């Protein structure tokens, strides 16, 4: 159900998350695939490393009225340094260096997909 408690991970603090910040521009919106987050705590719970390049985050915010969206992969999101704001991961992909710090505790997951 939830194993990441003592793993705190980007994806430890997603799932309780009702903000998401990135780089200091914050997005209005971010869904996850917990069809996938299903099966990672899964394995999580069997005590196995998870990994996966298949997409976990979706992260869009609206400058103007443009959507703005960037895509992690759950990988990236495991790969994500934890930085020393505490609510700040360094996502270091082949596109660029993107700084998602969650905010809040409404959590956002829970959705459908």
């Amino acid at each position: 159900g939830s194993h990441m408690t003592t793993q705190r991970y980007l994806l430890d603090e997603l799932e309780t998350a009702d903000m998401l910040e990135i780089d200091g521009l914050h997005a209005w919106r971010f869904e996850l695939n917990e069809n996938l987050l299903d099966q990672a705590d899964l394995a999580a719970e069997a005590d196995q490393p998870f990994a996966s390049e298949d997409w976990v985050l979706a992260v869009e915010s609206l400058d103007g009225r443009t959507r703005r969206e960037w895509r992690f992969s759950y990988n990236a999101v495991m790969e994500a340094e934890p930085q020393a704001d505490g609510e700040s991961w360094r996502l270091t992909t082949g596109e660029g260096a993107y700084q998602l710090r969650c905010l809040g505790a409404v959590s956002a997951s829970g959705e459908d997909e």
